[PDB]
């Protein structure tokens, strides 16, 4: 009976479409979560609003149009944001815990497992995790970049049964991607209006509300779900045949099919695979250092030993360490 | 004339040696900072106490002695902690900004500079950065591992003139003073319970122990290397150890004896002597497999061995910090 639900609240949900966090709207969504919590369910919050909270608290100041500006606002806003969640949940006797992360914290199976553990330890002790991107401390390069996608990753981390993406009803687009990442990991996804009375309870019960996305009948293997989180450390461009081999046959990537290789990356790191078109067709763990791949690109499997002076098997990226599409 | 001070407050300072954060002791220290802030000075806080705040807030629950327990405590505790710093600084009309980080945020020049700019943007706008390790989201492998060392890095990031390590009155404190002192930052170790200690340190009044900034500091372009977590290691000749330590020379592949791990060109690595001691960290010019392949060989052979070449040196003196 007990279930794990991730609720994602983006900025216009939190502000009610104004330039200020709306505590009336938020406390009403907290009340709904509390009700499910009191009933034995596990609740995870993914929250936006750090920058809006900061802008408000500093009195809307003139700032250089720079990333430093946004990060300074998030440093201030995130302080205020977590307070707001803490105070509001405390009305209902519920404790919260702050987690701030980026793709960097999922560049490994190990760092992914670490984040998973923290989050499950929170839920196991009846604390609600309040998750957001670590905006104050991050380069654009390591960020998830939108909270829709982040909440899917959080759903995976939490071993969630459902993901609820609240809307204030491009914005639709990240939501569809999130629904896709989540469903493939075996998690039901619902897009629904934050302003709909009893929305969160309805979703939890199974009452048709918002837009339903069924979890994949047979989900992507648990052991490789962490690859969804990793930021690709470089990109590999690949054959017409290799492309087909990966998308149709679900096969591994042979260096025979590699056309080019961009970036510096090591064996063990996750990289992006592109077709000649330029489209991202897969992410997967590299078996070879990047200087070694440029070297064995185009050559058959039996040749690797002799080109490099060593081998780490015949495959550039193994299907078991790969996520297509 | 206006200055930049980093104040580090560990757990026993914030609790006054009990298991609860002491709001009385803390507001007094905040008052001292605020007085310096109002006079034009730039104040940065490096705070411990997330775990202690967490246990108290949860009512001292019985938790498994695991790292996930510590991480849950930090997740709850950091939240309480940032709230306490904000509430108290606001007494004085001062805003705070939360920054949580690990060595990962300093594994790179770019990520290092990104944090630098954020911390300095906070200060230019009179906001006090409240800095801590990201204990809720981090593996052991990527943490600084102690807030003494963390504050030395924070001082570097901030372009601090002084670092003040507050005590409940040691080795991690001496380590942090070394890092700061080398980066040209005066480090003071002194008792947090000393009346006017923060204000006194700013005025240069003798309180506790002062460690002087290095007469000629480590070059600024390479200070970020104190921050990085080594991505792998190299073990090195008796000859190469001596060239590095005694004559500050670059590292040539000839003296490389072994290579540990998987890493790329551009990543910081650790250099070990044969006895196993850490003697320098420096940016690798070659990937780890390439290094295994050219270890013990002359620079002339690199191109012929690898099929390419990035200069005669495995780790340049310019991208290296010894010790
Ligand atoms: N951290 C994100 C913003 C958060 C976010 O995207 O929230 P949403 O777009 O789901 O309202 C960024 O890249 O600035
Ligand atoms: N929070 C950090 C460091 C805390 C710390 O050691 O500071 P201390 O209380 O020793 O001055 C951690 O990773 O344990
Ligand atoms: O749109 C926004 C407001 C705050 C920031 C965040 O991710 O918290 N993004
Ligand atoms: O000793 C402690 C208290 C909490 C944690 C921290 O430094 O935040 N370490
Ligand atoms: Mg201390």
């Amino acid at each position: 009976d007990s279930q794990t639900l991730v609720v994602k609240l983006g900025t216009s949900v939190l502000t009610g479409g104004s330039r200020r966090l709306n505590r009336a709207h938020i406390v009403e969504l907290v009340r709904q979560c509390a009700q499910l919590h009191a009933a034995g369910h596990r609740i995870v919050i993914v929250t936006s609003g750090a920058i809006a909270a900061g802008r408000e608290h500093l009195g809307y100041p003139e700032l250089p149009a720079t990333i430093a500006s946004k990060q300074l606002l998030a440093a201030v806003g995130q302080s205020r944001l977590i307070q707001l969640w803490e105070q509001l949940f405390s009305i209902y006797g519920i404790h919260v815990g702050q987690m701030l992360l980026t793709r960097a914290d999922m560049e490994d199976r190990e760092r992914f497992l670490n984040a998973r553990d923290t989050l499950r330890a929170l839920l196991d002790n009846n604390v609600v995790p309040v998750i957001n991107e670590n905006d104050a401390v991050a380069t654009a390069e390591i960020k998830v970049g939108d909270n829709d996608n982040l909440s899917a990753l959080a759903a995976i981390l939490a071993g969630a049964d459902k993901l609820l993406l609240l809307t204030d009803q491009g914005g639709m687009s990240t939501k569809l991607q999130a629904a896709d990442v989540a469903c493939r990991a075996g998690i039901d996804t619902i897009i629904a209006a934050g302003s709909k009375p009893g929305v969160i309870g309805d979703v939890m019960e199974g009452i048709s509300v918002g837009t339903l996305f069924h979890a994949q009948a047979t989900p992507l293997e648990n052991r490789k779900r962490w690859i969804f989180g990793a930021p690709p450390a470089g990109e590999i461009t690949v054959d017409e045949g290799a492309t087909a081999a990966i998308l149709e046959r679900g096969s591994s990537l042979l260096p025979k099919g590699i056309k080019s290789v961009t970036g510096n990356f090591s064996r063990g790191e996750v990289i992006r695979i592109c077709n000649l078109e330029g489209r991202d067709i897969a992410h997967g763990v590299s078996r070879y250092n990047s200087d070694a791949l440029r070297r064995i690109a185009g050559h058959h499997s039996q040749e690797i030993d002799a080109i490099l002076g060593y081998e780490y098997g015949p495959v550039a990226v193994h299907r078991d360490d790969m996520i297509t599409r």
